[PDB]
């Protein structure tokens, strides 16, 4: 195919999504994949059910020669993106989809992520990925930071309406459940069958690391610092992400008009849903598919409102979001080798 | 043994729960048990697994003798509960499961279940069944209202903190999650395997029927009218039930203020655990007993705190507290045949 | 585009496999889609999660003209197939996948479904649609019988190896398991989440529909009447299915005979794959692809050897194999819009 | 209480089970626990679903003192037991979890678990404890080796039809499925629940360590060398086990007669249910119960027998045992503290 990508960090499931997407994308084609412990394998030896593909041999980054790869895919654990990249070829179109680039306040990152910003001026050229959001500028991005999951079931249900001034930006409670993919393929006893099915729990209570990403997004728009409450779930299931949105509606505000308002804003969306009134959306329906679909209801204390997003955090919460900008970055169609429907049931 | 039980409605899943824990229960033994459909079936037909034990013939309500028992469980559905019960024989001590007698409030009644109370006067002398809060009034209550599963997780947490004035009644929103075991066994498309595993939604949104139940017990401890959120989820799980509880604190009180309450409202209570200020409860850890566990944490939002409160929906939810509640109305030890430890993993 | 497709019995799993399947497919297009239960009604309605795409109308099969489309996949409840089928104009391309078609012998399938076979002389034109196997009939016949689940997992492994004398005929057991996706969506208490998740269980034992279809093509091969043991298990997952088969290799026969000449049989084959010796297959590896992998090991017992076969039963178990089969019958590449890649995890 | 336990090794899943299951036991108290790693801590810590309990604090087996208890359970590392044990005060009744006593011929230990025996001599004196068939031997001995899960389910069935000679000793095939609970808390990659669920395997094919210790038994029986092809797969639940058995009967015989055998020899046992012919057990049956449910059916080959036996891995098939046995070892009645009845749903 006329396009040939390289993909940092294969061995994980983001990574495993990329290399899924990919394989019927009409343009792009994988023909370098690094892993750190297991370069030197295949990678049907790290993931079998791979092997219909014909993929080249795992390599380490440290060995990789991009003077034949046109684009790249970043799926590296924090602590490495930063300086990676920093170092790689600037003929080369990059969507990062670690959490490393995404914040544009230096003081912000360390703070959250308990190190100094190793590539503080290249992060001054970075555009966030949120797709529908943010198009016109990825469209002329080199480097693109991937957004995280959580933050793109939030972030596009509140931007439009913050932009028009339909919500108050005070009070913003988000109660968000996600499937444990979320949590990756490191073998850890809490992530364990045993220990995750027939239950669920919250996690990253008062602080979690998404939070800065979501506030800065809202804060944006708002142009005004936003303060959010954000609680993650964790839920029994391995795919599926839902956000369940608490907002204080505007001065003479109803939920008809926050309705038309994300109507308006999508209706030619091909991946963003704003389903009918009262029509609750359901994680089960967008399932391996790169789709969100949100919903908006009234609360029962007057003047709020309830809005449900839902995805599938590894599709367009992740890889299918990261495919999304990589396409558009290169010229091709966006929803090109995207068009997957839900895997139902 | 001591005294004969008598369960109307036992084809069901809280039937089923009543049958399960009564098996151990030194005093109480069941010598008579009501069906529908499935009247005349042996048990071992209904429910295959309860074939260790040794019980009577289902039979149909219409046929079932009530001089020939002690007390009584409850277990059919709303809107047919009051009837029955108002003719029951009056030296009966009765325990319903069901709602039809949880509200006091008549007009409210018939609002949210679509029909005229049928039993308005008995009403009067109904006493609501959350055993911990009201245990004084239900020791010398002949009729008994078992709560709903998600009162129970939502009023155990508030009920002690409203009285303290610890938290304000304004824009307490509850974001609750739970096993699709409370859906009941009734054979529905929505409830199939297929249709629930591998994924999340919300459900009840704006107005569900727990609504009034849980502002009923919040406003009399308030005294005043507290008009809340309540967002139920369905959980792709059998058991298990949390309800992420969002609050604003009184002036001047801190997340360590209520944490104390808590620990000191439920101290030497058997079934309610307060544990340490940050540690996160889980569902998997009360699943198969009749124990609750409850948790506060500080919200990111500068006056806010989160309260999180889960139970074993079938057990402390349901079947568990009417059992706890017949105990103490027969003058028996609280926790008799109530001590089963949680079946984890 | 260029093929007009018919479905009829769009209301269930298989039907909504047809159009997920057909909905990135570059020649075919779904332009009649028969549900009496449901009919005038709109898909999303039925199956919310094909929102995406814009489908017909659902239709009375009553009310549905067939000449407006140029080929037909029958998803029907058994015994309402074979008036229907018959029926059909001839200038049509039909892919039954019920099991109404799939036994030549008349007086089997009578004893087998207890009922006439009412389409006597339309059966003996009728291909066995396990497209690995039977591929040249499939391409020039008009109607097709898709084999069931269970038989294709079955005989993609044992054919070869009984046309090779490989394995003796006798003494062949099967101990099958399937996600209950394979049930249906019908609304039956015994597949509710609740009665099916965190346990398994036998079905189907000792006489099971799938038994004389298995029967008939191990038969064929064999020159000889050939009996099995089959033994059906019900697992508590969505999609899915192994056979573990037990087989006595014939005298001098060692499991890398029968290794090699799967490997040889299936070398250039898309959908199955042959795994290197030792290695065992996974239901998760082929979950959501038309891929079947098997493997050869040997038994403990001497003479003995075990086979595993994995597919997804909703996939290359049915609607996926129908699609493949309807393909090749229409002059497209088999592979077409069936490349689709496994959704791990 | 009248009798002091030591649990060695309670940082794992059979260790967890052992103390519930101890919780309401009338007679026996844990008073000393073992685990090294985190010694220390309290169970709590490791276990959060216990903190109803007040147990000790965790302590190292090096600095244990057991002349403090009555008896042991032992739930230690195979390969770490025989030296431990070797060296526990001949006061105290013991009854070791792990597998590295229960076969009797030294060679045979050291061909499957790679390692010389350690306790030779000790080996002789050992019992094995399937309660319901050496039961008398059990009770008069000091040390018992508890059987395997799968070991449990296999031989309770076949064990009385070998004596009776009512089946053949050869082409014994079993498939056995588990939960993944068996595979122990250990935090491994293969058992994520993003690896583990929505999918099945087969493992240890070929050879198991279960084989020797199956085989042994079955070998006693027929008086003769027993031997049988087993293999496992693992089921995406925590809990539950099932064996489907194929076996030849003997000339003359019919599945009624195994039935009636197999009801004989169990009608008066507790925790081992024979089902009416056709009935088909269901591991959710049993589940978080002692109980095995075992029926019988007549394969389609003729001459030959299907036999189906489940129970709760952990509980019948670990721990429930094990504390059957100590029961009966202190002279007290063997279902004391295990009537628990299965948690379903």
């Amino acid at each position: 195919k006329d396009i040939r990508i390289g993909l940092l960090g294969a061995s994980g499931y983001t990574g495993a999504e990329i290399v899924r997407l990919l394989a019927n994308h009409p343009h792009f084609q994988v023909t370098l994949m690094t892993a750190d412990r297991k370069a030197g394998q295949s990678m049907e030896s790290v993931f079998p059910h791979l092997r219909a593909q014909k993929l080249p041999t795992l390599v380490s980054v440290k060995d990789a020669d991009f003077s034949t790869v046109d684009a790249v895919f970043c799926c590296l654990p924090h602590g490495t993106t930063q300086e990676i990249i920093k170092e790689l070829p600037t003929a080369l179109k990059i969507v990062d989809l670690s959490a490393d680039f995404r914040l544009r306040n230096i003081a912000e990152y360390e703070e959250w992520y308990g190190q100094p910003h190793k590539a503080v001026e290249l992060q001054k050229e970075v555009v966030y990925g949120l797709t529908e959001i943010l198009r016109e500028d990825i469209k002329k991005a080199r480097l693109v930071a991937n957004p995280g999951c959580y933050p793109t079931t939030i972030q596009l249900p509140l931007v439009p309406l913050l932009k028009a001034n339909l919500i108050k930006h005070e009070n913003i409670i988000i109660d968000a459940k996600s499937g444990v993919s979320g949590a990756g393929r490191g073998a850890k006893e809490a992530n364990l069958y045993s220990e995750i099915a027939e239950g669920i729990s919250s996690y990253g209570v008062t602080r979690h690391r998404h939070v800065p990403e979501i506030e800065q997004g809202l804060s944006d728009v708002a142009q005004s610092k936003v303060t959010v409450s954000f609680t993650p779930h964790l839920m029994p299931m391995i795919r599926g992400m839902q956000s369940t949105i608490y907002v204080e509606m505007a001065p003479g505000v109803r939920t008809e008009d926050l309705h038309q308002q994300l109507k308006t804003s999508y209706e030619d969306e091909e991946f963003v849903k704003v389903l009918d009134e009262g029509v609750v959306p359901r994680t089960h329906n967008v399932r391996g598919s790169n789709y969100c679909h949100m919903s908006v209801f009234p609360d029962r204390i007057p003047g709020r409102a309830i809005i449900i997003s839902v995805i599938d955090n590894l599709v367009k919460g992740a890889s299918g979001q990261a495919l999304q900008n990589l396409n558009i970055m290169l010229g091709y169609p966006e929803t090109t080798g995207l068009l997957h429907q839900p895997l139902f049931p």
